[PDB]
């Protein structure tokens, strides 16, 4: 997978499990295409997400719904979610991983880049 | 100011200057309308955004223009931007400050939310 | 002056209350001898731990009891205490703002540093 | 495979390679003594400083030397290091991911907890 997010609990101390994440990629019209999406596993992650056929240049999209995430645990949080925009592939196919910690007034996002 | 941003550099360990702030309320037809914008001061803070006259119950957007910063310095980073999405004063008016750490690759954001 | 901590709680959306924050220099001994001491206010800031003329040039560390501030709201974190070990004025004086974002698995420290 | 390390280069997007990381466990004199030690990989990550049986309760000390790591690019950071301090395997065994975000005047440190 050229695009991983490893998504932290950094209330419980434990991946973020079922937190659903949205891939939007920008259209030729500036506006957001939807690309792909999924549910965090028990390990944080997205499995399956795109392929090296998919995932082609252009300015991507990574919203994280930390809201329902949140709520579903009975906290009510700060954010309306946690969105990551950024240019993939613009010099050469890439492997991206999104991390991300979140507590519910607060969330840190890393990009770790890579050559697959 | 109700509305505070206090945003960080920590590759050069200051508070990160002239960084573009652009701020927007959900309007009625769930589109983005401008509220208010500036530009960060030597303290890396934004001064007169807005008051209690106009900071109302809604939902906000804040966008922080981190690519032109980082680009300004010579350096190309990661994300395209910072955004920062909330309900504010969904409870009666409310003091927020949005704590932003900037990285190339990297960056936190933290709410401080208080009564006035 | 020279010298400001400010912890948040990335958690509850807040300044961290009455956290104790002991300060230490490293000694010729390479021990480490108390310097100053503090509870954050009601703001989650210490501003007074020292002042320009006896904040020399040295090897300080600072340390949070996030410990304490967690195992209070029942709460069995990571953290023994959160601490910043960082060599002050080494060339020439500086104003040092040391942030800490507190969660009970994680925590950072991002320092302003000016002058 | 009950504690790994994951470290971060927040400014260049990648993982921080060859990276010293030092652990220690406290004494009962209420010393520091040396437990494990390696550098990390391509990858930025350690998983081999102990195993399920050597990994016993008592109080861990994660050392990683950002300072050298920013020098060689030239940098001056803030850090003298990053340290974690926690108790390992108090309420039974866990297996223990630390990871750590670094930027020569910030760091983050989250620790994921299993089992």
């Amino acid at each position: 997978c050229p695009l991983m997010v490893k998504v932290l609990d950094a209330v419980r101390g434990s991946p973020a499990i079922n937190v659903a994440v949205h891939v939007f990629r920008k259209a030729a019209d500036d506006t957001w295409e939807p690309f792909a999406s999924g549910k965090t596993s028990e390990s944080g992650e997205l499995h399956g997400l795109t392929t090296e056929e998919e995932f082609v240049e252009g300015i991507y999209k990574v919203e994280i719904d930390t809201k329902s995430y949140w709520k579903a645990l009975g906290i009510s949080p700060f954010h309306e979610h946690a969105e990551v925009v950024f240019t993939a592939n613009d010099s050469g196919p890439r492997r991206y991983t999104i991390y991300a910690e979140l507590s519910p007034y607060s969330y840190s996002t890393t990009a770790v880049v890579t050559n697959p």
